[PDB]
This record gives structure tokens, sequence and C-alpha cells, in this order.
């Protein structure tokens, strides 16, 4: 086809905005038409959530020139896994209507992976600086750089699970801080360095699958849970504001690792709220609040977990 | 031209939901062809925002088959005259003394009313002044009551009814008349009428009006800190406006001198680091957020928010 010659402005500014940057002209192109493609899915969606059809409306963002499988080959990076682990909570300690993690200092800023299937390695880093800081009072950015190079059990950037990346730290007997083992988004020889160790792990406890009530109580009571979903929808690709809920969301295609750090109501619509790796500049401010109770969706519940400190 | 066969759907989906009706199939069309240009303008609009163009964004509403033209025609109703007063009266709020809150929001304190709906009828003069009078009403009897603004289309004489007027005029009218029947006693009906004022549903008086100084937003903030919801004139042209969802509304297309409509600024405030004027509309709940717009406060009188701007005296 040919781009659309009135975006023409706004597809530089895009570019600009957000660093893009293409090889050839003709890669140029080829992007700008993907882009433009998914300006058209997000103003039709838009339309309907205004009509009533949809409790969320979508935004164009820094993964604007990708199409939803690019997204899920460069950006997820969970592999499904294949007695004392299990957590099923009982009635009567707490049920708070709503709880936030955020508001009690117990979450730590949006990170970005990108381009590094991490998110296994971000999921665990999130829950266990939530152990971290209801344990010893301080909140910590651990490092996520030393999960994907050390676990390897896990692939690394080609992916893994949040279990594997637990154990690791517990029979490492420690786990580095982001500023004693940064970042760097590649794979590389493990570096672990005990002087910069910053946290560890005594197990990891399980809840049971598929379960929303218990994974309920255990945010509850326990703090913010690792959990998988489904993150192969252009819908979620392009999530701004509202309560997800998408009935095309595979409850067996789990393929993304995020962080549960609380729960509540909002506009009438339960929902969990949930923290993403693809930086602040997607969904909420990186956070993004999915159906709760709504019959488990995109898996929210099939694989929840946390670690034991 | 030519209706995008994807929107069909959408098209039936709107107007079901908005009892949009249309007589002829051709109507219909011509119709469906500027829905689908607003969308467009919409959609493209809030591309702007998200890439930090916008302080606001827009959304589809009733007046999506509308062109920004006939919805300044048949719903506004602000008439400037040409030549305003036969001298003067004292009419000039003077400021006042000591430091003014940060946010005010009337809405809170009971001194507001249901957001209401004129269209099709250039009545925004009265609704404008009415919502200003129910804003003394309760400051001075402490019942928040609706007033009617029909009373003031049919028989405010210096102004032309659903052809428009300003709201001094009403003021004016209302002290003259020694009193304005309530919304029960006098029901808005749309449309023009004879004259039906019934002193048995006299609900509230005026003894006058202030008129704050020209293009002075300082002193328009005291005056709606000090005196309560002030009814102002501004630039309702845009179709931004047209479709504000949320947001500080700000538009460097909004000329201060091209002032059409009469809305009422119920408060003030900042949100996300943007001052701006809590407003309220007359083209229902419906349009905006719940009513309300917020525009933007201190940003060199935008839409000239602060060029008409004037409250009863009661």
């Amino acid at each position: 086809l040919y781009p659309e010659e009135i975006l023409d402005t706004h597809w530089e500014l895009w570019k600009k905005t957000h660093r893009k940057q293409y090889n050839n002209k003709v890669d140029e192109i080829s992007r700008r038409l993907i882009w433009e493609k998914n300006l058209k899915y997000i103003s039709i969606h838009n339309l309907e959530a205004s009509l009533g059809v949809h409790t969320y409306e979508l935004a164009m963002n820094h993964l604007g020139d990708m199409t939803s499988e690019e997204v899920v080959q460069k950006m997820t990076g969970l592999k499904v896994p294949l007695n004392d682990t299990l957590y099923i909570p009982e009635w009567e300690g707490r049920a708070p209507d709503s709880v936030d993690y955020r508001k009690k200092g117990y979450v730590t800023p949006v990170k970005n992976q990108g381009q590094c299937g991490s998110c296994w390695a971000f999921s665990s880093v999130g829950a266990l600086e939530g152990q971290l800081k209801k344990k010893t009072g301080k909140l910590l950015n651990l490092s996520p750089q030393n999960l994907v190079d050390c676990v390897s059990e896990n692939d690394g950037c080609g992916g893994g699970y949040m279990t594997n990346a637990f154990q690791y730290v517990q029979k490492n007997r420690g786990i580095d801080s982001e500023d004693a083992y940064p970042y760097v988004g590649q794979e590389e020889s493990c570096m672990y360095n005990p002087t910069g160790k910053a946290a560890k792990c005594r197990g990891y406890r399980e809840i049971p699958e598929g379960n929303e009530k218990a994974l309920k109580r255990a945010v509850a009571r326990v703090g913010p849970v690792s959990v998988a979903i489904d993150a192969s929808l252009t819908s979620f690709q392009f999530y701004s504001k509202g309560v997800y809920y998408d009935e095309s969301c595979n409850s067996d295609n789990l393929n993304h690792a995020v962080l549960a750090v609380g729960y509540g109501i909002q506009k009438g619509n339960k929902h969990w709220i949930i923290k993403n790796s693809w930086g602040e500049n997607w969904g909420n401010k990186g956070y993004i609040l999915m159906a709760r109770n709504k019959n488990n969706a995109c898996g929210i519940a099939n694989l929840a977990s946390f670690p034991k400190m």
C-alpha cells in the first residue's frame, strides 16, 4: 500500500519522540505501514469504547511500528514448565476489598526489558523486592541481569520461569542489587558478586492453579505476587487506561511474566493491579488493571508464585 | 467522500446509542459522511495528544454528525450587543484583599445544579444567567433550587430568545420583573413562546449585576473565589471543544474576539501542572466530562474566558 500523506508530519514526530531509526528507507516504509495499520486498530477500538463496548482504551506507544507477534517474540520470555510449594490461603485473616502496594512503598520504579525475553527475571525481582521491604524495611532495586546471566535452568534472554529464578537465589545464597549488577539487556557470562549481595531467598510458594480467590488472599497477606499472563493481543499491546478484558485472551497461552501489586474495583469492575516490564511509557504509567474474578482472564491465576524469605 | 464499508456496523451502533433518526436515506448518507470526517479529526487529534501535542483528548459524542458551524448555529446563543448599555450603573467588581485559595469547586459546596441541556435553541445566555443566579440563591437563602431559563427566553425582550442574547439583560429583567420563576413553575420547552412569568412560582430575585474587568483572569479568580459561580462567554466554535472528553482544554486557534457561547465558571484549580477554570456547559451531561470542561487558566485569556464575565447582585 502507500503511507497516508496526512500522517507524514506525525510519523516523523513519533520517530523522534521514540528514538526510532531504520537502516533502509525500504525498511522504514515497511514499518510506517505497520504503525499506520495499528493506528487504525487503536482509533476504531476507542470508538467502540465510547459506544460502551470496552472497559478500556488504547493509545499509540513505542511499540507502534511492531506487530503483536514481534512483540511477543522479542519482548516476553515466559517459558511454561512441565507438594511443599502450595499456599491454599485460609479465610479469616484479611480480605481488604482493595490493596495497593505502590502506596505502601513496596514497589520499585517501572522498568523496561525490551529486546530480551527477560520478563521472568523482572517478575522474580519484582516479588523479591516486595519481600525485601516487608522484612528489612528497606526498598531496594534488585538485579534482574544477575538472574539473566546466572539462572542456568533458564535460557536468559531466550526466556525462563520465575521459580528457577527463586531457587537460584536460594542455592546461590543471595542476589545482587541493580547497582551491583546493572541490567544491560543482553546475555553475558554470570558475574554474581558477593560484595553486592542485597537480598536472599529461603524457598518459594505457588498459588493454587487458576484460583483467583487464593491469589487475592496471597496478594493481601504475602504482598506482590509473580504471575504469568497471555500478552499476545494487540489490545494489550496498546492498553492506555481502564480495566483490561479481552475475550480473545487465551488462558492456556501464557507467555508473559508480570507483577501483581494489588487489586480493587474501578467503575464497577473488579481488577488486579499489574506492573509491566516495558517501561512506564506503556500502559497507565507502566501499569495495567486486569479484569479480576472474570473467569481467570488471560490465565492470571495459572502460574502465580512468591518467594519465601 | 463515500462511507468506508468498515464503519457500517459502528454507524448503526452510534445511531442506536443516541436515538439518531434521519428522514431520507440521502439525508442520512450526508450525515454519515460528517460523522466519519469528525471521527478522523478526533482520532488524529488523540494521536498528537499522546505525542505530547495537546493537554487534552477528544471523544465521539451526540454532536458527532454535526459540523462545528451547525453546533455554533443551533446550540449556542450568546449575542454581543455591538453597543452595550444605556449608560453605566456601578457595574464593575473592584477586587478584594488577602490571599486567595489555590482551588475552589462550588460543585462540592452544593452551589451547583445538575448539568442541563438547551439544544436547538440559542438560549445559552439564559442558562448562564440562571446558573449564576442559582449560585447566589444558595449562598443567600441556603437552598439550592432549579431556576427557570425558559422564563428568561420568553420574557427578556432585549434578547432574541432562541435567537440569542446576553446575560446582563437577563439579570436586569429579573430585577425589573422583581423575580424569576423556578424550573418547575416554568419548565424549559426549548422553543420561544409568549412570556408567561407567573408570580406564584417566583423563586429568586436580583438586585443588580456586576461585571468583572475585561480580560482580567486574576480579577475573575478572586470573583469566583469570593462571589461564587460567574457567568462567562467563550469561543466554542472549534471541533476540539465540540468533542472534548477530558483534560485541560487549550487550543491556539481559539479566537479571543470570537465570543459565541455562554457558560458558567464554577471553580478553578490545577490538574497535572495545568491551571484551569472549571466550566459548566449547557449541552447536557452527555458532553464533556459529565457535562463539564476544564479550560486553560492564566494562559493569555484563552477563548476570551475573562472578556464578558458577570454575576448577579442579590
